[PDB]
This record gives C-alpha cells, sequence and structure tokens, in this order.
C-alpha cells in the first residue's frame, strides 16, 4: 500500500504526527514532524520532536523516561537509538545516543526513552532524530 | 505473510529466540527473549539477552566478540546499534552502545557484536536492547 | 521484487554502491562497499566506506558533514546510527557514534553525517557499519 497518516497525543496534548505502512505481519512506522532539511545549498537544519516533563511519568527509575501516549497504533516495536538532547532545569544540556521503543500498557501506547545520567532535574528531551521503527506484528 | 518462529543455539546450547517474516529478496528478524514490558503503570523493565565468555570466540581482538551459532537463517545483515552492559570479571559492568551484525561463515551464522575497551576481562555481555534486522537477500 | 544495483559518485568521483528494493510506499536500500567478514574462523574484518575531507561542502557547521551526491535514489530517509573513524590532519583518530541521514536537496541526494566534536580539522571519515535505511515514499 501506499502512506497512511496518524498520530498519537501526549498527557499534555501535543501531537506526535506519523506516516505508516501496514502490510501486516509488517507494520512500518515514521515519526514525521522532525524530519530536517537543508535550507541552503550549505546548511542543514535539525528539528526536534520536544518533549516536556510533564509529558512523562512519575517516578523516573535508571534514565528511563515513559510517555504514555493516546490514539495512534499499537505496537511492541523493536529499540532505536535515536540523538537526544537533555535540557535540564538549570538549561545546562546533554547530547546523546538514546534509546527509543514504542511498547503497550493498558491498551495504551507508550513511548519508552532510555539515556544516560544527567548532573540535575530534566525540563525538556528532545529528539532530533528522524524516527523510523520496523515491527512485526504478532 | 506472517510471523514465523525459529532460534538460533550457541556453543553452550543456549537459545536464541527470534520470528521472522521472508519476503525474498527481503528478509526481517527480531530476537524476541528480550522484549521489555512495563510491568505496572509507571515502571519499564528491560529484559537481557545474556552471553556469557564461553558463548564467544578466543582470541578476541579489537573488541569484538564473535558468538557461533546453530541452526536459525543465513544472513548477511546489516549493523544495529544495541544498549550493551558489559560486565566483567571482577563484576564491574561498562553500560555502551554496541553494534550487532549477523555474517556467515562456513555455513553457520555468527553474531558479531562490537563495543568499547573496557579495563579488565569480560565475564558476560547482556544485550538490553530489542534487536529487529531488516535484511537484503541476493 | 529481488535487489537491485545502483550508486552514488561523490564530488571527487568516489562511487558509493548500493542494492535495493522498491516496493513503494516502501524503498529499502543498504550499501555494499563495505560488508565486512570473517576471513578465517576466529576473525571479523570491518570494512569502511571511506569519505575525505574534499567530498563535504564547506562550511561545516556543528558538527554536520554534508556529502553532495549525484545519480542513484532520492530520498528522505531517517536517520540511521552508525561506527564512525574521524581522522584527524595530524593522523589522530577518534572513534565515534554517528548518525546518518539520505536527504534531498536541489534535486539532488545527499548523505547528512552527524558526529561529536574533535580537536583538530577532519582529513577522513571511515563509516565501518553496514548501513541500511527503510524509508517511506510519499
Amino acid at each position: 500500500g501506499r502512506a497512511t497518516n496518524g498520530q498519537f497525543v501526549t498527557k499534555t496534548a501535543k501531537v506526535l504526527r506519523y506516516k505508516f505502512v501496514r502490510w501486516d505481519a509488517l507494520l512500518i512506522i515514521q515519526f514525521i514532524d522532525n524530519i530536517g532539511v537543508m535550507e541552503n545549498p550549505t546548511f542543514y537544519r535539525n528539528k526536534s520532536i520536544e518533549l516536556r516533563s510533564a509529558d512523562f511519568l512519575s517516578p523516573m527509575l535508571n534514565n528511563t523516561y515513559i510517555v504514555p501516549l493516546n490514539g495512534g497504533v499499537r505496537v511492541e516495536s523493536p529499540t532505536i537509538p535515536v540523538q537526544l538532547e537533555v535540557i535540564l532545569e538549570n538549561n545546562s544540556s546533554f547530547i546523546q545516543v538514546g534509546f527509543v521503543r514504542l511498547t503497550v500498557k493498558n491498551g495504551n501506547p507508550h513511548m519508552i526513552i532510555q539515556c544516560n545520567p544527567v548532573p540535575g532535574n530534566i525540563k525538556m528531551i528532545k529528539i532530533k532524530s528522524v524516527m523510523l521503527f520496523t515491527c512485526l506484528i504478532g
């Protein structure tokens, strides 16, 4: 088939747009809000999916941030590594390889984001990578 | 098609279970032993594929650990990055981005795991990521 | 379908060979120049895609190296993480997780390679990973 639109919504009503192709047992899904572009012949701008403190579950354990989501598709994806920027409350920031999965809990999709220790509380995580998950359904 | 079960077996008779879809020229394969879950509404448990010293070939060179495998499918996959925990003989442990491929040697599948230097001998490598390889056959 | 050959060419006339499968809306493309092999029963050799200074655009900003390409397919891929070795002018070298995308600018394909700061000017970037992109067309 051709690519169908969809979205997830966060606790704070942020909308995470994606396109997907469902060929069961295969579901391939890309997030489309942050597709970077060359804005002129020599400059590449990255774009961020920006997730705030209030998008995550509390308490956070083991550098694992859980984003409960509503709507969208319901998959147990593999883990994909991403470029993260972790913004601390003191506006200090750390660039990291993050690891992202989609999982299902209580019939709800959740995005699992795992990263490294940071010296402070997190205000914001920015995903600077274009994320695509290839998933096996059943 | 829908997802078919399979497994690889290690030198020490550890069984590495996967599901795959074969649409030649495409083979997509996920390892399924360590699919993490949210065990309650706020906690995500990672699971490990645990590979011991005796699962690897000797001598090890250039932080490259080779796991000879029996059975399963026979692919030259791309490289996927993973979350590793490298357990040293002194039970010290290091969290790392590893890079994994499947390759074929002497008609046998081998899993290639590459990581960073550690200050000691390795007792165990745990893969904490859900691994899926998309492969091109011929 | 089965896997079709193709290539991209760099500013300096380096040829980057790939195989792909196009099932629109899906395009899956692997680079094939650097498929590593076990050369004997205990040794795995990585192979590099070697990109020189003159393959990149100037000026470089924010550890982002842009490789303008000619020919090949024209995709907005997701980001894939890779093993990089960054060779400096003083022949010092740094092993890094890089992040690679294919993007389109002025109807031309460009490879976007992003990595970490290095203490010097870059002479060469080697991609030691086998790269495969799964892409969504339209």
